[PDB]
């Protein structure tokens, strides 16, 4: 039985819940993270953001099934565009919109990796992704707002790839975190 969570806190304990199990109701968790209403004074601890790119700020490590983290985008700061390593990925908009652009994954001959959409995630918003959808790519293509996102993750993971757009190759990449619970972690 889903309830709202009435904060931050609340929904990392549902979150543990839901995730008690082996298993992912994908529905379930996505529609819990987007009945969370952001509230900025709960997770500005996490919101640290940098002046060159956008940064990873761990919040919960889910007892090992999964792990929350708040990405902080200054303004035109995007991501790659990126699978996600055989995991959920389930993003929530906390303050300002993101742009995500949606590829398919590519074929091994070289070519120019073709959008099959895009959409504009506003505050509040969940989108989810795995591998079997496809790829995507994330901005901040805002002039004026930053930007912040809440994002789980399901087995955890710390590598990835990212793709040339112009030629669909791939390239491993080992993500790092800013902060972890509010510490920054240099
Ligand atoms: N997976 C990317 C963010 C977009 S989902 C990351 O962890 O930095
Ligand atoms: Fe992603």
């Amino acid at each position: 039985e889903l309830l709202k969570p009435r904060t931050l806190a609340d929904l990392i304990r549902i979150l543990h819940e839901l995730f008690a199990g082996d298993e992912v109701n994908v529905e379930e968790v996505q529609a819990v993270l987007e009945a969370y209403e952001s509230n900025p004074a709960e997770w500005a601890l996490y919101a640290k953001f940098d002046q060159y790119r956008y940064t990873r700020n761990l919040v919960d490590q889910g007892n090992g099934k999964f792990n929350l983290m708040i990405l902080c985008w200054g303004e035109g700061h995007g991501s790659s565009i990126h699978d996600h390593t055989d995991s959920h990925c389930f993003l929530k908009l906390l303050q300002g919109n993101l742009k995500e652009t949606l590829f398919d994954w590519p074929d091994k001959k070289s070519n120019e990796m073709i959008k099959k959409s895009e959409r504009t995630l506003r505050e509040n918003q969940c989108a989810y992704i795995n591998d079997s959808i496809g790829l995507h790519r994330v901005e901040n293509v805002s002039h004026t707002e930053p930007a912040v996102s809440l994002h789980l993750f399901s087995p955890p993971f710390d590598t990835c790839h990212a793709f040339d757009q112009r030629t669909g190759h791939k390239n491993k990449v080992t993500m790092t975190f800013h902060s972890k619970f509010g510490i920054r972690t240099p």
